[PDB]
C-alpha cells in the first residue's frame, strides 16, 4: 500500500534528515551490486533514539552491509564510545568501511570480517562486552544462536534489537519454504520461551516492505 | 486490514500476556459506557520496556481512561517510584482509580481529576517534575501545548511519547476538518521544528486502527 510510503515521507520530512554520509552510503549499495536493504531513514532515527535511551557507550552490530544503521547508532556515541560490526562479505566491509570513513567515524568503528557465529566466541574471549546494545540484522536462521551469544557480551540493561523478525506476516505461516521465514519464526518462539529478557515485537511499516523489530531487555 | 492482527495475536500470544488487571481494566470500559480506546496489548509492553530503559521512578501521563496504560507503565516503576495520571472526567477517574486498587497499585499511581491544561500548571508550581517518562495521551487538539508543559517537567534525557500522531494516514490531508488529525499535524509540525528534543515517530498497525506514537527525547 501507497499511503505507508507516503507517511513514511512525511515523517522523514519532519524528523529524518539525511545529511551527505548517509545518503553516500545508500549510493554506495547500487555500485558494489549490494542489497537495497538498509535500515529505512526513520528506523535509523529509530534506532538512534534508542541507543541515546541506552545512554550506549559501547555498541555491537551483527550485520553492516553499508554501514547505513552504523551510522545512524554510531552518531549516538560518545567522542571515547565504540561500535564493534561484524560482516561476512568483504566486499561489503570494505564499502561500509569507505562510507564511515566519509561519516568521520573511523575512530569510533570497528568492522570485523568473518562470519558472526566464529567473532561472538572471540568476543566473549576479548572481554569486548558488556555492550549497552546489540544490533542483531545478519542472516536469520541463526537469529536463536545469535542472540545466546547477544546474552553472554550482555548487562543488566542491555537492549538487543533483532531486525526483520515478521517478513510481510509470512511468520504467520507454520509450512513456510523461506529458510529466513523459518529463522524468523524459530527466534520469535525463543524470545516468547526466554526468562533472562523483558521483550516485544514492533511491526514497522513505510518505505520498505511489512516487517518488523524484537526488542529485549536484559532483566 | 486482517493481517496486521493477526500478527499483533501472534505477538501478544508469545510476548503480550495480560494478566487478571489488566483484562479487568479493559472489561471496565464497556460496563462503564467507556470508549474502546486503550493502548494495544503490545503497546502496553512497548510502553513498558520503554519506561524500563528510562529507568523511571517518575511518570506522568496525560488521558487515563480505564487506566489500561497507566497499569503497564507503573508496573515497571520501582517501589518507591511515581506514576502521576490526569483524566478530565471524574467517572473515568472513578473507573481507572477501582482498576489500579485491582493492581495493587495504589501507593504508586495518583490519578488527578481534571483538565490537563489546568493541571499541567499546578505540576510546575508544586517542582512535581522532572518525570523520567511522560506520555501524552489526553484531548487530542492541544497535544503541541501538551509539549510545551512536558519540557517544562522534564530532565535532559526524559522520554516523551505521544499516542495517536498519524490517524490512518489522515495527517497527510492539509485539508482535514477533523479536530484530531489538525491536533496531530500541528504537534507534529512543531515537533519537526523543535531544538529542545531529538525525535521520530513510529508508524503502529496491529489490533486497533493504524496511526503511530511520536517518541522524543529531552536535550
Ligand atoms: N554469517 C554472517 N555473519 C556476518 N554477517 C553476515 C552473515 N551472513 C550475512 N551477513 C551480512 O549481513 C548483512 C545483512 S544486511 C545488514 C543491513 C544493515 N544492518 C543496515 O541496516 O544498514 C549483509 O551485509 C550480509 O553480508
Ligand atoms: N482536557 C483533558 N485533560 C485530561 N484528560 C482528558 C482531557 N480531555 C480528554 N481527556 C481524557 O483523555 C483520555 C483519552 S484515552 C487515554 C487512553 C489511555 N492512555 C490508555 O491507553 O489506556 C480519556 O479518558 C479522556 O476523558
Ligand atoms: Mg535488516
Ligand atoms: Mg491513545
Amino acid at each position: 500500500n501507497q499511503i505507508f510510503e507516503s507517511v513514511d515521507h512525511y515523517i522523514s520530512d519532519l524528523l529524518g534528515y539525511e545529511d551527505d554520509a548517509l545518503l553516500a552510503a545508500t549510493n554506495s549499495l547500487a555500485e558494489a551490486g549490494m542489497p537495497a536493504i538498509s535500515v529505512s531513514p526513520n528506523q535509523g532515527k529509530f534506532l538512534q533514539l534508542l541507543a541515546q535511551l541506552c545512554q550506549a557507550k559501547n555498541i555491537l552490530e551483527l550485520g553492516t552491509l553499508a554501514g547505513y544503521s552504523t551510522i545512524w547508532m554510531a552518531r549516538a556515541l560518545p567522542k571515547n564510545g565504540r561500535l564493534i560490526t561484524l560482516e561476512y562479505d568483504p566486499k561489503h566491509a570494505a564499502v561500509a568501511q569507505k562510507n564511515i570513513d566519509r561519516a568521520g567515524l573511523t575512530s569510533q568503528v570497528q568492522i570485523r570480517t568473518g562470519k558472526a557465529i566464529d567473532i561472538l566466541p572471540q568476543l566473549v574471549e576479548e572481554g569486548a562486552g558488556p555492550f549497552d546494545m546489540i544490533f542483531i540484522d545478519a542472516d536469520k536462521p541463526p537469529y536463536t544462536e545469535y542472540f545466546q551469544w547477544a546474552l553472554r557480551l550482555s548487562r543488566p540493561g542491555t537492549l538487543i534489537v533483532a531486525d526483520n523478525v515478521i517478513r510481510d506476516g509470512k511468520v504467520l505461516d507454520e509450512n513456510s519454504t523461506e529458510p529466513a521465514v523459518q529463522g524468523a519464526r524459530r527466534f520469535n518462539a525463543m524470545l516468547g520461551a526466554n526468562t533472562a529478557v523483558d521483550a516485544t515485537i514492533l511491526q514497522m511499516v513505510g518505505v520498505k516492505e511489512y516487517d518488523g523489530m524484537a526488542l529485549a531487555i536484559v532483566k
